[PDB]
């Protein structure tokens, strides 16, 4: 039931991917709009992934003080329910526009001269408002109960507690299970894809194929890595409380890694941008064209 003293990584972490999503953020929003400006429907994905990073971005400061504060923050018992809910639902929100690039990527790729429908401005604005609508009606349940407890050791909490509760496990597995690994396997499935359709191409020139391939392979990587350790250590305390609830025992020792790993799924937030829409010379050549404008 007790705590730690999380006032070093998760006050930092923080900072720096303010200080470098909120000028680069911007930027993936102008090149996306730019895309979407010449009919390219992939653009109004990226678009909707800035803002997706850009609505959480702004979220962390009540967090960073949350967390400079020792693990607590009076700021509303209304408020910890409409900006801290939007904190954990941008990691499964953002993930979902990370799948619907790939497709949309393993669909023109793998797939040309088929599925002309598929790929208008149009439905790609309308599976955006579906992706909108479904996630933030599945990770509704958060708004409902009550949130922000306080135990007798000295620290209260915004959207988590320890123990946790019975529905929040459930919502846990749902998670992790629904929100991380079926977009990864998917986004894993459509780069093979691409990959498998690119090594057929006569025109690509053994170099290019090789570019592709590590980049895909990073895009598929870097969501990995900066969601993995979060939904691991969700899954076993899901599990561990699932067996045994009332001995909270493997609290105490997972409390400090738990939001140590909650913090480092933030850096999805700066690695966005940089893999989508600034390491290629065509949207780097919108961005540099905007900032001298």
């Amino acid at each position: 039931v007790d705590s730690r003293v999380d006032h070093l990584f998760p006050p930092s972490l923080y900072i720096f991917v303010i200080g470098v999503g909120l000028p680069t953020n911007c930027l993936a929003l102008w090149a996306a709009y730019r895309q979407v400006r010449q009919h390219n429907e992939l653009g109004v994905y990226l678009m909707n992934l800035s803002i997706a990073d850009l609505l959480y971005i702004c979220t962390l400061p009540l967090w960073v003080d949350y967390f400079l504060h020792h693990d607590n923050w009076i700021h509303g018992p209304g408020s910890c329910k409409l900006f801290g809910f939007i904190f954990y639902s941008n990691i499964y929100i953002s993930i979902a526009f990370l799948c619907c690039i790939s497709v949309d990527r393993y669909l023109a790729v793998a797939h040309p001269l088929r599925f002309a429908r598929l790929r208008r401005v149009k439905t790609a604005v309308a599976v955006s408002s579906v992706v909108w609508a479904t996630e933030l009606g599945a990770n509704s349940a958060p708004l409902f109960h009550d949130e922000l407890f306080r135990d007798r050791y000295n620290h209260t909490f915004c959207f988590e507690k320890f123990p946790m509760e019975r529905w929040v496990a459930w919502m846990n597995l749902y998670r992790v299970f629904v929100g991380f690994l079926f977009p990864w396997a998917l986004m894993l499935l459509c780069y093979r894809g691409i990959l498998r359709a690119v090594q057929s191409s006569v025109s690509t020139e053994r170099q290019e194929k090789v570019k592709i391939k590590r980049l895909a392979l990073s895009l598929i990587a870097i969501v990995l890595v900066c969601f993995a350790p979060y939904h691991a250590l969700l899954l076993s305390r899901s599990a561990v409380y699932l067996g045994r609830p009332w001995d909270c025992g493997f609290e105490e020792r997972v409390f400090s890694a738990y939001h140590s790993s909650l913090a480092f799924t933030s850096l999805n937030c700066v690695a966005d941008p940089i893999l989508y829409c600034l390491v290629n010379e065509g949207a780097r050549s919108d961005v540099a064209k905007a900032l001298h404008n």
